[PDB]
């Protein structure tokens, strides 16, 4: 509070927004993005509390609460709900006054300009930021890494992709896209514990799902050989608690979930599984400078953090590409907050403080100003 | 009594087992799954009577006796009462000898393997069957109906489905689940009357309320505006005769009740009613297929019984859809032996007659045969 | 049926069999050229569905198959599907007996020796042909034609070739490729839509917007004054309904879809656009024959089907040459069927009934002998 500055770095996310200032290692704070309010709301004697929240108040509030998020794939969709994510972000998380720092904020993959434009439009004219960016989201995680070259597999919570990078350019013909992600995983581990006969389809189970998951779920070595094992498995049947204090045992669910990351049919995806994807952007690339990419395939993202990921893809690979190509598989250690270090690599750039969006600029050519000739 | 052989079809539902003989248009034997006994049980002078026999006698022998669904939720969850049931069904409703004749069973939604290897355990073991088949019952209601391609509402006692399919498939991720059918509606009117002053808690009297609900309940053009005609109302108002003879009026609770259906939110559910869980399910199926479900929605299940459901379906639907659609409800006339009928199709294939499993099948490969590889 | 024979001429497309009979104005069997099943295979009961065939039947069953080109690129690489597509080409399509007619078949620019070789055997081993003869699809174009001088530019579906001709030969060294032709379009337009916030990523959602391009795209007059008019462009906005019956709005990928011929490098691609590899042909040729080619500029394919490609080809032609040069460029009304029609010319060709290959030729000289001296 004085002179200088810092970059207000907000990640958007479709479940967590990320936020923080600029130069520190990683976001303060982090909280689901959700619109929430009693879904049977029956008064009582007094009131004290707020609406629609989510934030964290609604988890810790499992149960009550509905959700809702205006970010649910990853593009903002509802501009009401939106402001209350930003107005909690700046007001009761970083608890700062937003009219004394630029911002700049993430969006998805194939953002349209006009979905840009009203994220501006809001930031100067409701929050009264004195400056703003717009920056895509990968393109923060690819500036966290530092590698030029190599090709990355970003799995993250609502969308996987496989970015060959030459030369610190994404060449845009070669990603590929998949729906699937961690959301998807979720969703598909709740379906599969309700075939032994538990059922978990609430808010609060989806939840409690989700914990299962990030917890016990793993990747097989071969998946025919351990559904083989599975008979005599006496390793797989872990126990878990439920909030209301029931014990589940989970056995090849373990698997079975992440494995739709290498067969996207179990989900009914005709899509080609992570493997498959990642050949086929190396063969979209030119011929020379494939064995760059095969000797730096990077994983990023939440979904990408599995024990046993990188030697799986590495088996892979070593599969389907030539015999003397050499092949390295890279997973920096915290990856998921990956998308949030490049903003704030790119927000703390004193060197590029120009790139930076400001109030003249959107006045003079609106909002549009960060979409044309710049971010 | 001859060569040849007919197919024991066993129709195992949570309140009613219909069972008969394959060929047949209908089921020969109806009667309720339960299980009671006297719950009070005072002696007296001699006996001449039977324990836990449910069925038929204890319905007529209303408010002596005790109940016990084995199957109460679709799923068999007690084997001793289930070999009752099925002895009950060969032996005193039949009146045959099971071991003449090869017997097709039906199963729930998502019924656990092990669940399915205890039935043909039991059917092999306790009731020496030639063979039998397990079916699975919303596959039976498909097979009768005929339709290759539209999406079936199926709505019966314990459950509700929205299950599109093209050329004969399921496609299993466009289905979608409710908990809230039959059996809940009858639990709500028995509340919304005992709002009135009434008072319809015992076993007794939920027999007497789901009587009223199947004689006088409808479904309303418009909810909002058959509330406000409730007012003025003077035809609402029937008159209906208890056991005891006192005779109550029933007014709006005649469409309050149904009106479930739409609004899960009466009873609590968050679900989303079954105009917005048919939409739901289109919109996850492809784009391309969307115009033959939207003309081929068909209705099947007890609880789509009333009269005024198709016409209202098409109202909502038209309502939810592109303004182009040709939108198309059709209900068949005797939509709840539907489940019986598509059995009675299944077994009576003596085209498919190897799909039936054999007594030297579950020898080899144990129950798990009718279960891997087949029904 | 009786003597006299005609002349089984199939064009062997990359997305599109075009077959019938010698001396017919247009091929009488047209249906595409894939394989598919279904990808969810989900039973049912009973069966009568033909597993890959694909043909017509695919397309009004779009959603529930898979596809795939045994031609995808216009080469053949799979036999086994090859030999089902003859074989619907015969059996189910013409309804022939393949033995009782000499069948000219169609080739791809630079097909392997030993994959013309493959096609021979299976039309002598497999089907029995009496007689066949193998063409060169472009080369059938050029016999549609019938014009001796003049550099052709014909745009197809895989491909775009620049081709001077002088004489009836065509200078093999002017001749330049391109990768890109309609099958990229669409692909393309696929890409752009996507960018709007709608998703058209399935087999089902390729066939939709292969017919949005076929319908609605146009080449502009000018494509940077296109895209300035773009702004107040109230023309652009066409409406398309979707098969789910949704509408979408469709204005600047109408022409910036097909701009794509003109500018490769909106889809990435280095090659120079076809006006630029008219004149890089033109100027491969002597300096002499450049006015009769200049003069003769014959469009074909199915690609250069766009309205204003004409007119557009002579004002970019124009500002590329001399000043005094008489510019004209011709465009076959039906275009697309001009490679078939060429085949037809030469299968029913009487006068050079001599060049078809026999069934005592291939036992002599095997099957090469359609490739060395002849075709
Ligand atoms: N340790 C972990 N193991 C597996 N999945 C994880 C782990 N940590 C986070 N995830 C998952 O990663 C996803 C979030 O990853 P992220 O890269 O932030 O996604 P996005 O950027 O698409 O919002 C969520 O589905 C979450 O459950
Ligand atoms: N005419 C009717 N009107 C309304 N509900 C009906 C009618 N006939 C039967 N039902 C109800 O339908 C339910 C049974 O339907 P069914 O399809 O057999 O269910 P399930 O297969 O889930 O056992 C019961 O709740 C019953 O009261
Ligand atoms: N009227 C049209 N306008 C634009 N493209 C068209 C038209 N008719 C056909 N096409 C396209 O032309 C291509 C097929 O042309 P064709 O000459 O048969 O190709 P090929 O011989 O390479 O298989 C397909 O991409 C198709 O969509």
């Amino acid at each position: 509070d004085e002179d200088e500055t810092t970059a207000l770095v907000c990640d958007n996310g479709s479940g967590l927004v990320k936020a923080g200032f600029a130069g520190d290692d990683a976001p303060r704070a982090v909280f689901p993005s959700i619109v929430g309010r009693p879904r049977h709301q029956g008064v009582m004697v007094g009131m004290g509390q707020k609406d629609s929240y989510v934030g964290d108040e609604a988890q810790s509030k499992r149960g009550i609460l509905t959700l809702k998020y205006p970010i649910e794939h990853g593009i903002i969709t509802n501009w009401d709900d939106m402001e209350k994510i930003w107005h909690h972000t700046f007001y009761n998380e970083l608890r700062v006054a937003p009219e004394e720092h630029p911002t700049l904020l993430t969006e998805a993959p194939l953002n349209p300009k006009a979905n840009r434009e009203k994220m501006t439009q809001i930031m100067f004219e409701t929050f009264n930021v004195p400056a703003m960016y717009v920056a895509i989201q990968a393109v923060l995680s690819l500036y966290a890494s530092g590698r030029t070259t190599g090709i990355v597999l970003d799995s993250g919570d609502g969308v996987t992709h496989n970015v060959p990078i030459y030369e610190g350019y994404a060449l845009p013909h070669a990603i590929m896209r998949l729906d699937l992600a961690g959301r998807d995983l979720t969703d598909y581990l709740m379906k599969i514990l309700t075939e032994r006969g538990y059922s978990f389809v609430t808010t609060a189970e989806r939840e409690i799902v989700r914990d299962i998951k990030e917890k016990l779920c793993y990747v097989a070595l071969d998946f025919e050989n351990e559904m083989a094992t599975a008979a005599s498995s006496s390793s797989l049947e872990k126990s878990y608690e439920l909030p209301d204090g029931q014990v589940i045992t989970i056995g090849n669910e373990r698997f079975r979930c992440p494995e739709t990351l290498f067969q996207p049919s179990f989900i009914g995806m005709e899509s080609a599984g992570i493997h498959e994807t990642t050949y086929n952007s190396i063969m979209k690339c030119d011929i020379d400078i494939r064995k760059d990419l095969y000797a730096n395939n990077v994983m990023s993202g939440g979904t990408t953090m599995y024990p046993g990921i990188a030697d799986r893809m590495q088996k892979e690979i070593t599969a389907l590409a030539p015999s003397t190509m050499k092949i390295k598989i890279i997973a920096p250690p915290e990856r998921k907050y990956s998308v949030w270090i490049g903003g704030s690599i790119l927000a703390s750039l004193s060197t590029f403080q120009q790139m930076w969006i400001t109030k003249q600029e959107y006045d003079e050519a609106g909002p549009s100003i960060v979409h044309r000739k710049c971010f």
